[PDB]
């Protein structure tokens, strides 16, 4: 159920919160354009974070599941998150790289499909059916970390040098961090609930704050967003 | 509970229905691409506020929410209906000024949570918790409305005077009506039932009205949507 | 109820999900940026099909629904798919033709009303509404297919014969397909229950398949979508 886990549903909302707060306030004096889509973009990420986190530690973000042969704690809010904040942080690394625009839909589309089905998984009652779920998201999620990966790369290639090194950094952040996030859910709560959902919120979390607040941190203090 | 306040919503209904079809019939014979623009946007404001208009009427937009102490009459169509509306009319705001792209997303993104969260407000059980979710709404308010009365207004200043003027009224107007919402919001039956539910759907309607079918005219019928 | 249109809800999954793998492993080496678009925009079409096709035979797709005086099998998947899914292929139509900004958003607007009123109408419990909103929905679409048979076939006409023609096709094909939803749902189990869900499922089944696999390959092994 949900109840021991709401400390790092607390610290991680303190976390975003001051994240919003931290890229707003380096934002303010901003002129240049280019530079000013990548602030907004990715001080939107965390900032729709801490709302989502907020209706958990609340309990709003929190429903309960059968399946198997038991009333299951799922927090909904994450996928509510990840349906806007996925994309932006895909656009953040499209606009860096200057990705066309059917590759950027194409993106964008695969990871709605990515979250959706991951949202459909965790809350279907049949136990067996939930992997089914989780192995077509999965699949949309290898689709976006190949393209980022091989397609990407290619295209910060023919940038200069701050863009190609900050893409790059940027790059292997995403692909290793988002590859975890299946394997969190198989083997916590919405799955095999091998790991007690106290030590998944912490995982989640952890997960979430460095995809977000590093990943800000890493693109908005480098001369990389600018023109 | 919701059966007196059937005649604002009736009335609310025929006036977005009667504003679409006006403003349908106005933008027939318009060429520019520009003003056409201002045409689609400024129409489906109010189409979509009729469809949420008569789900109200209809009850289907109605729900029942549990909070201190009482099964509280809570119509959720509203959120739905902001939620594309609000956007749709800060569009028409950053056309008119030639907004930047990063400051648009940013304007959508504040919008965004602000109905989101307001939402989620208007359906939370713990009494308590509804203010803290207003709370986080009203300050997202109170950035976008910062952004369009300082920021855009300088960036009106650039155009000719036709643009710049009619940007002007429109600023006063939505400013000026949007903030009464979370005021409205606090004082009815979502927050501190000290309005009833009967009073409080007529103030919803005269300001629905207003920050659409008025804004639209002021809007629609000036040469400022022109190139 | 639903069981026995189990057959047309797996041969739908599999022929949605065989038409994303076709389009797939065909827009692999694809570098025109015009033709990119196409292929990410006509592959999400089917891909997304794909997901609510399995969501509906897996069961998640399905709910009741009391009105009239009994509960109605109201698969509720097909706006989820609709909603993104239809928007989508007007957009491929749009670029084909090179519509105005200001239309693609009428288009999509228009589209987005359609399908929400069409969901409400299959969700509301006053069996006599549900018609109302049948009736909405319905002028939506006329909406629709007036401008992308007077309006777009104009467009058309500008550019060159390989464009002018596919888009011709594509043109017929759709305003003849789309048409015909509105009528499956009104003499189905959504309203007058006249047809079994069961004939019903496999009319939308071939409607579905042809209005994107079908549109997809008219759309896709043409050379309309290069420049
Ligand atoms: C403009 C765009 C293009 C915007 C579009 C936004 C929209 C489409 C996003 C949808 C996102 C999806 C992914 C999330 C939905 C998940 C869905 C399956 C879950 C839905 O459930 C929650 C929903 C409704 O809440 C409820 O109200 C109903 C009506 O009154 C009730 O009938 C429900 O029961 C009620 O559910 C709540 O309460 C349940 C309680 O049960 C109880 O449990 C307690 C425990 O102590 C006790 O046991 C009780 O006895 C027992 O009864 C609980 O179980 C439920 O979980 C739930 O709490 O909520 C609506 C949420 C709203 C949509 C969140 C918004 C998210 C944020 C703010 C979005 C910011 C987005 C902007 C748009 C991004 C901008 C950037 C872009 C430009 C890129
Ligand atoms: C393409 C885009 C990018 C589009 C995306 C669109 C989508 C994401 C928008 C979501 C918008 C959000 C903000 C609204 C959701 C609020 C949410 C919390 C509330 C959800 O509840 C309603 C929902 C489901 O209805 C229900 O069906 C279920 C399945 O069958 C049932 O299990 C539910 O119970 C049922 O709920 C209804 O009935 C309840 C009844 O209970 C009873 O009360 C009676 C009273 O007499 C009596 O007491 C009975 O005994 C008792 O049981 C009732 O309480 C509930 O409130 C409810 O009526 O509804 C889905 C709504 C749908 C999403 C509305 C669409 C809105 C319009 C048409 C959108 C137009 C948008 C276009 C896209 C804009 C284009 C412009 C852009 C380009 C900028
Ligand atoms: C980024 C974008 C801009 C993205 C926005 C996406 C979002 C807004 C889309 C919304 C789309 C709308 C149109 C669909 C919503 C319809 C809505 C009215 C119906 C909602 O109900 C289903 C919902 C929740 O499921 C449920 O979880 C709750 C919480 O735990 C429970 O309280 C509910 O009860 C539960 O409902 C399920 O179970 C019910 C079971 O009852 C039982 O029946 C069995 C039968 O054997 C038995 O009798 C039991 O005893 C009995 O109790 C069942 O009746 C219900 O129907 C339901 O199964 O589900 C959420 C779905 C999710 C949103 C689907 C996503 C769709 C796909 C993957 C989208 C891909 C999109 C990308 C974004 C497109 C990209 C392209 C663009 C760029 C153009
Ligand atoms: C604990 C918290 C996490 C909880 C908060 C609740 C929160 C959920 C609600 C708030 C909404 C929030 C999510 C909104 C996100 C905004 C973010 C995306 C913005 C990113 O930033 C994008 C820029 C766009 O810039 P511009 O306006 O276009 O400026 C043009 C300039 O004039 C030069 O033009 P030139 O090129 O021609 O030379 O935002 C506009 C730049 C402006 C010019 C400057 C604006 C300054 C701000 C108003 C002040 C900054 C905020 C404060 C330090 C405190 C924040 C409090 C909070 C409650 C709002
Ligand atoms: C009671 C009611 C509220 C209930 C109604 C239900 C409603 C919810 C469903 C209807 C959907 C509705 C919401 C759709 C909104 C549409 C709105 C946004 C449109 C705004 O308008 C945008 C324009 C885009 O223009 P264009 O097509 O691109 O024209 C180009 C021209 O050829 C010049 O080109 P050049 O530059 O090269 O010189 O719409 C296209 C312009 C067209 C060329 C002209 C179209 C005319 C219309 C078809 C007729 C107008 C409507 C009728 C008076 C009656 C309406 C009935 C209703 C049931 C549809
Ligand atoms: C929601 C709140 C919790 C969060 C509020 C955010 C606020 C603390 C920070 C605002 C920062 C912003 C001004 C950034 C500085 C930009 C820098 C160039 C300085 C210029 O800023 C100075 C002026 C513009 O100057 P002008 O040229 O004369 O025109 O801003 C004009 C500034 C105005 C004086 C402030 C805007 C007015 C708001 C309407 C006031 C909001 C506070 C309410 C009183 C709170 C009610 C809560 C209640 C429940 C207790
Ligand atoms: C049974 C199934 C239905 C179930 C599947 C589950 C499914 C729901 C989840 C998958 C997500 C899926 C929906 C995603 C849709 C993607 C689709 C929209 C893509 C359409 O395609 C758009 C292109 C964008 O192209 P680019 O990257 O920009 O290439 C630029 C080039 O370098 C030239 O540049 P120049 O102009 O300068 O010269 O996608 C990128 C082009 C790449 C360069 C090439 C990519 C190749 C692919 C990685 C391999 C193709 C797929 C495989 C045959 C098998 C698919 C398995 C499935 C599980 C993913
Ligand atoms: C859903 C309805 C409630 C609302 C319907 C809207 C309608 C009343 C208004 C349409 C206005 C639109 C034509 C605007 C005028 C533009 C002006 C330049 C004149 C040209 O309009 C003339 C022609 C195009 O001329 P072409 O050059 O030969 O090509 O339009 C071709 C016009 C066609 C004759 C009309 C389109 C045909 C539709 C398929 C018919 C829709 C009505 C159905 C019979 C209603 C069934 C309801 C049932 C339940 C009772
Ligand atoms: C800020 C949040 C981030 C970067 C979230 C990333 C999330 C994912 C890559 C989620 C992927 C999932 C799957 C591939 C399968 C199962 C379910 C999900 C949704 C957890
Ligand atoms: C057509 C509708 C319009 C212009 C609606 C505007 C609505 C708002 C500005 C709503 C704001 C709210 C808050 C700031 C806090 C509490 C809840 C809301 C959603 C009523
Ligand atoms: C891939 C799916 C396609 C092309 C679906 C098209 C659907 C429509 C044109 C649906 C129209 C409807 C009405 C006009 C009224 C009643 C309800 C609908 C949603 C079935």
């Amino acid at each position: 159920t949900g109840r021991p886990e709401w400390i790092w549903l607390a610290l991680g909302t303190a976390l975003m919160g001051l994240g919003t707060l931290y890229f707003l306030v380096k934002g303010m004096g901003v002129s240049d354009p280019d530079a000013k889509k990548f602030y907004a973009i990715t001080t939107l990420v965390p900032a729709i974070a801490f709302t989502m986190y907020l209706s958990m530690l609340l309990g709003y973000g929190l429903t309960m599941v059968p399946f198997g042969g038991e009333q299951n704690p799922i927090y909904w809010a994450r996928y509510a998150d990840w349906l806007f904040t996925t994309p932006l942080l895909l656009l953040d690394l499209a606009l860096l790289v200057d990705a066309d625009q059917g590759t950027i839909l194409a993106l964008v589309g695969a990871d709605g499909i990515m979250i959706g089905t991951g949202l459909v998984g965790a809350l279907t009652k049949v136990y067996s059916y939930r992997f089914v779920w989780w192995a077509i998201s999965t699949a949309a999620m290898l689709y976006i970390l190949y393209v980022l990966f091989f397609g990407f790369t290619s295209k910060a290639e023919s940038m200069r040098p701050e863009v190609a090194s900050t893409f790059k950094v940027l790059r292997n952040v995403t692909v290793v961090l988002w590859s975890a996030y299946p394997v969190v859910w198989l083997i916590g709560s919405e799955g095999a609930g091998i790991v007690p959902l106290n030590i998944e919120t912490l995982l989640f979390m952890v997960l979430d704050v460095s995809a977000k607040v590093g990943f800000g941190l890493i693109l908005l203090r480098s001369r990389a967003i600018f023109g």
